[PDB]
Parts: C-alpha cells; sequence; structure tokens
C-alpha cells in the first residue's frame, strides 16, 4: 500500500505539499482551484489507507493513482505509456501571465486571513512555472516564505522587512530551479552514467577524506533520489532524500568534518545544508596520481579488467585533490584519460604512449583559467549590465536564429557570472564560473529544445553535456544567417517606457540591441552604440515632450528609418 507508506513517512503537511507540486508541474496551465480539489481528493484517499491499508485501491502504485486523478492525449494511454506522456508534456517556457507582486499590506492581509491557501498558491505558482523544481527543496522554500511573513507582517515597517527576504528567496529559487533543471537534463538527455560521473566528481571534491567505495554508495543513492524527482516520483524522491540525509549524518566520520552542524538541523534545513556544504579538508598524505594512473605496470590491465571502476577511481582521485577545478573540467580530463587509454593499450608499448597524458591535459586546464580572468576584468570595468550587453552581442552574433526573449534571458543570466564569481579569490573562480555557465547554457538548451531554430545551438546542446561551454565559446559570427529587416512593427514605443522600472528599462534596452544585431550581424560595438545612442536620445525627447504619442510615432518613423541606412 504505497500511498499509505508515503503519507506516513512524509506526514500530512508535506504529503499535501508534494502532491500539489506534482499536480501544478504536470498541468501547469490548469487553474489553482482545479489542483486544490485534486489535492484534497488524494489526501482524503491517503487517510483511508493510513486508517486501513486493507482498503481497495490503496494497494495501487502512485504512478497509476495520480495519473487517474488528472483524467477526471496522455490520459487515453495507460502505464507505462501514461507517465512518459505527461513528462514529455512538461513546459520549460509555459505561456502564463507575468506574476506581479501585490502591495505589502495586501500580501500580509491574505497571509493572516488564510495561511495554508497563501502557501498552496506560492507552491502552485512556483511549481507551474518551474516544472522541474526539486520538490523537497520547494518545501524548504515554502518553510522560509511562511517564516518571513510571520516576522514581517507583525513588524513596524512590514515592507523594508519582507521585500529584501522575498528578493533573496526568489533569486535563490531561480538558481535552485536552474541547477536541478541541469540534473534532469543530464539524466534524461545523457543517461545515468553521465549523472553518476558528475556526482562522483562533486562528492569527491566535497568529501576528499571519504573513500571511493563510500563516494560510490552516496552517488548510487543520489542518482536514485534525482532520477525519481525528474521522473515525477516526488513522494519517494522526498523520502529517499531524507533517507540519505539520515545515512550521511550517522556515518559522518567516514564522509566529512563539515557536516556536524547540518545534522543537528530540522529535516528540511539538514538536506539543504548537506546539498551545499563546504568541501572538507583535503587529506594531508596524498600520493601522486602518476603512481596508479601513469607509472603502475597494471594501468591497461585495470582499464581492461574494470573500466568503470578504474576510470571511476581516476575521476575520484583527480577531483578529491582538485577543488579549484570545475566538474565539467574534471570530466573533460576523465574522458581524455579513458580516450588516451583506448589508443595506448592497443600500441606495442602503452607506457610510453600514455606517459605524457598529464601534458595532454595542460591546455584543457588553461583555457577555462584564461576565460575566467578575461571576463572578470571586463566585469570590474563594466559593473554587470554593460557586461550582459557585451555577452548579448557576442551570443546574438554566434546564434542569431534564437528568439530575442531567450537571447535576453540567457545573456542576462550569463552576465550574472561576474557578480556571482569574480568576488572569490582567483583560485575559487573556475568551479564557480564554469559550473554556473553550464547551468545557464543548460537553460539556453532546454528553451531551444521546445522550438529549435539554430542548428548550432542544437549541435552544442546535444553533442555533449560537459563540452557545451567550449562548444559555444568556439562559435564565431554566423555568416550564413540572413539579416532581418526593420519595419513599423519591429519596435513599439509608448508613453509607459518613461516610467519604467530600472530592471525593465535594461531588459527593453537589451531587447533592442539583440534586434539591432539581428539587422547587421557583422556590426561593430561603435556602430551598434551609435544606433543605441540615437534610440536613447529619442525616448529622452518623447518622454519630456508635450504630446509624447505624437513624438513616439513621428520620431519613431525617423528613428527606424535612420537606423536602417546607418550603423
Ligand atoms: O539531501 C540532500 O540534498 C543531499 C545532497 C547531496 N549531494 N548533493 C549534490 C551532489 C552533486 C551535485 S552536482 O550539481 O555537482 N551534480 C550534478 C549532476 C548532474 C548534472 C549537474 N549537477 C549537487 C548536489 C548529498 C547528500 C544529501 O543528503
Ligand atoms: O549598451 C551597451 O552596453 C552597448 C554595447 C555594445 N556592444 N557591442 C559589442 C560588439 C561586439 C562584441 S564582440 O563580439 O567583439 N565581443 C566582445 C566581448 C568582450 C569584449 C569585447 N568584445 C561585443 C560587444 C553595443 C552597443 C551598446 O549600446
Ligand atoms: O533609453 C531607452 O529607454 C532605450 C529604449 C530602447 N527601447 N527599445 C525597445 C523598446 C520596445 C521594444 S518592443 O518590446 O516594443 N519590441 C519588440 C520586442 C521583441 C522583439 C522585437 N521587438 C523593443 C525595443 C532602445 C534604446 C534605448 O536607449
Amino acid at each position: 500500500s504505497e500511498v499509505a507508506h508515503r503519507f506516513k513517512d512524509l506526514g500530512e503537511e508535506n504529503f499535501k505539499a508534494l502532491v500539489l507540486i506534482a499536480f501544478a508541474q504536470y498541468l501547469q496551465q490548469c487553474p489553482f482551484e482545479d489542483h486544490v480539489k485534486l489535492v484534497n481528493e488524494v489526501t482524503e484517499f491517503a487517510k483511508t489507507c493510513v486508517a486501513d491499508e486493507s482498503a481497495e485501491n490503496c494497494d495501487k502504485s502512485l504512478h497509476t493513482l495520480f495519473g487517474d486523478k488528472l483524467c477526471t492525449d496522455c490520459c487515453a494511454k495507460q502505464e507505462p505509456e501514461r507517465n512518459e506522456c505527461f513528462l514529455q508534456h512538461k513546459d520549460d517556457n509555459p505561456n502564463l501571465p507575468r506574476l506581479v507582486r501585490p502591495e505589502v499590506d495586501v500580501m500580509c492581509t491574505a497571509f493572516h486571513d488564510n495561511e495554508e491557501t497563501f502557501l498552496k498558491k506560492y507552491l502552485y505558482e512556483i511549481a507551474r512555472r518551474h516544472p522541474y523544481f526539486y520538490a523537497p527543496e520547494l518545501l524548504f522554500f515554502a518553510k522560509r516564505y511562511k517564516a518571513a511573513f510571520t516576522e514581517c507582517c507583525q513588524a513596524a515597517d512590514k515592507a523594508a522587512c519582507l521585500l529584501p527576504k522575498l528578493d533573496e528567496l526568489r533569486d535563490e529559487g531561480k538558481a535552485s530551479s536552474a541547477k536541478q533543471r541541469l540534473k534532469c537534463a543530464s539524466l534524461q538527455k545523457f543517461g545515468e552514467r553521465a549523472f553518476k560521473a558528475w556526482a562522483v566528481a562533486r562528492l569527491s571534491q566535497r568529501f576528499p577524506k571519504a573513500e571511493f567505495a563510500e563516494v560510490s554508495k552516496l552517488v548510487t543513492d543520489l542518482t536514485k533520489v534525482h532520477t525519481e524527482c525528474c521522473h515525477g516520483d516526488l513522494l519517494e524522491c522526498a523520502d529517499d532524500r531524507a533517507d540519505l540525509a539520515k545515512y550521511i549524518c550517522e556515518n559522518q566520520d567516514s564522509i566529512s568534518s563539515k557536516l556536524k552542524e547540518c545534522c543537528e538541523k530540522p529535516l528540511l534545513e539538514k538536506s539543504h545544508c548537506i546539498a551545499e556544504v563546504e568541501n572538507d579538508e583535503m587529506p594531508a598524505d596524498l600520493p601522486s596520481l602518476a603512481a596508479d594512473f601513469v607509472e603502475s605496470k597494471d594501468v591497461c590491465k585495470n582499464y581492461a579488467e574494470a573500466k568503470d571502476v578504474f576510470l571511476g577511481m581516476f575521476l575520484y582521485e583527480y577531483a578529491r585533490r582538485h577543488p579549484d577545478y570545475s566538474v565539467v573540467l574534471l570530466l573533460r580530463l576523465a574522458k581524455t584519460y579513458e580516450t588516451t587509454l583506448e589508443k595506448c593499450c592497443a600500441a606495442a608499448d602503452p607506457h610510453e604512449c600514455y606517459a605524457k597524458v598529464f601534458d595532454e591535459f595542460k591546455p584543457l586546464v588553461e583555457e577555462p583559467q584564461n576565460l575566467i580572468k578575461q571576463n572578470c576584468e571586463l566585469f570590474e570595468q563594466l559593473g554587470e549590465y554593460k557586461f550582459q550587453n557585451a555577452l548579448l552581442v557576442r551570443y546574438t552574433k554566434k546564434v542569431p536564429q534564437v528568439s530575442t526573449p531567450t537571447l535576453v534571458e540567457v545573456s542576462r543570466n550569463l552576465g550574472k557570472v561576474g557578480s556571482k564569481c569574480c568576488k572569490h579569490p582567483e583560485a575559487k573562480r573556475m568551479p564557480c564560473a564554469e559550473d554556473y555557465l553550464s547551468v545557464v547554457l543548460n537553460q539556453l538548451c532546454v528553451l531551444h529544445e521546445k522550438t529549435p531554430v539554430s542548428d548550432r545551438v542544437t549541435k552544442c546542446c546535444t553533442e555533449s553535456l560537459v563540452n557545451r561551454r567550449p562548444c559555444f565559446s568556439a562559435l564565431e559570427v554566423d555568416e550564413t544567417y540572413v539579416p532581418k529587416e526593420f519595419n513599423a512593427e519591429t519596435f513599439t514605443f509608448h508613453a509607459d517606457i518613461c516610467t519604467l522600472s530600472e530592471k525593465e528599462r535594461q531588459i527593453k534596452k537589451q531587447t533592442a540591441l539583440v534586434e539591432l544585431v539581428k539587422h547587421k550581424p557583422k556590426a561593430t560595438k561603435e556602430q551598434l552604440k551609435a544606433v543605441m545612442d540615437d534610440f536613447a536620445a529619442f525616448v529622452e525627447k518623447c518622454c519630456k515632450a508635450d504630446d509624447k504619442e505624437t513624438c513616439f510615432a513621428e520620431e519613431g518613423k525617423k528613428l527606424v528609418a535612420a537606423s536602417q541606412a546607418a550603423l
């Protein structure tokens, strides 16, 4: 009796929350009350399984049960053809209104008037926009959301208290959503082995005192935990995630010294802590990697007798002594190793063939170090917004088939690497940057997957997970792309532009830049600035003007006319 097991282990509050997240992630377009009725039904039913497991239908699988509730094209099909359909029907870019924040008094009224509904609405709106949000982490976001409203709605300045907390949590969730999106992407588009490897590299860096067999047990469980959430099995996902947090905390002395605090925290806070713990102290006495991977007379034999274990050991051994290296780098190195081993172990004398394999790594390590430095110097100069604009023009030139909204979202997100990473001491910058850029390029990948337009995005996206950043970095301007033309409807200028929020002013200014590039992909920073200058002088003119709409319309014609025959 599955439904009872999960209701018992997770408890009423969490079960009700998980089931809702599941419903809002599948039927993203269905309204809040349609999900509320569905939640009440499964919760009512689960209670009649919790009271008596001996009841009918209580013995059915969660996959079979939840599937039914939605049906009250994918609904026609039955298990296993059932769940795969609803999965394939999840939307990374769902056509939903732009969620607007009400006034603080308004927000505090609704929370006081009804707490549960207020949080069910939060869980609903998030999950429906973010179909791959790590469900257990989402309960932690709700916990904090509730906890912020309890303190700020009773305080004197309800606004200045909550708004920064709301800004901190929404930035944190957008980041959580994007990291978890990459996890699912790695599992579904690349396979269990690609995810296994990624986790082996990270947990090796984070737990360098832990033995390979111990890093293996964790990754096996973490692969289970994440496959489940990505597949939609949110109830067992949240359970197995709690079952791993318990194991880690029991066997701390075999895993890490940075765990003591996390394990004394409540169950939601505990897993959140472990998921992002600081890497432990690297072991003092660590032999050279050459001893086992280059010099050892048994390399090829170990590569033949156990390719998965030996190559797994190499990844673990490099990663456990390289926390200044991004996981994508460590995986490029591990792949390179295996690749050189494939060649050399066929040759007459393999030892001389693969003898200078660590010298074959030398470029692969330098290239990210070169990128991070370059992009951070530009960051200290430009400050962020102008840094996004630089990336904007660069990426628009490489892949101009991509929609302006996707280019503006992604280039803004790429730009955010400077503030996020150039703050750390030079040595800590590469995992931050590269491991963050993979998350942002994964977004460009998932948004493009829905409506493929650029064959270059498709190639870099599908070709590899790990080589994605060098794949885009390597792209030059598109010389085969047919420049788009300007008209009366390219740009739309109204009075409202004047009173825009700073954020929306930037986004509007960036949106025009992408289009300007889409007009002339061979355009130069100065040519683009010249047109961007005239555009600025134009809204300055009409926003100050007596009429506004007549300036915006009259001068609007002249602006697009002057922008066409001059760069
Ligand atoms: O409960 C938890 O959240 C918890 C989390 C744990 N490990 N968390 C990890 C481990 C690895 C990563 S990772 O981001 O490097 N891995 C991946 C995998 C594929 C694609 C992208 N990233 C991220 C989180 C380990 C034990 C736990 O208890
Ligand atoms: O608002 C702005 O920041 C602004 C920025 C503009 N940037 N134009 C360009 C043009 C070309 C490039 S690029 O492809 O050469 N890439 C780069 C990247 C870093 C430094 C220099 N160039 C990068 C930026 C052009 C017009 C503007 O209005
Ligand atoms: O100073 C400014 O406010 C400023 C504003 C500018 N506004 N650019 C805009 C304003 C509105 C739009 S729009 O959203 O109506 N048009 C669109 C939207 C998407 C794709 C193509 N066109 C597109 C570009 C452009 C340059 C500037 O300097």
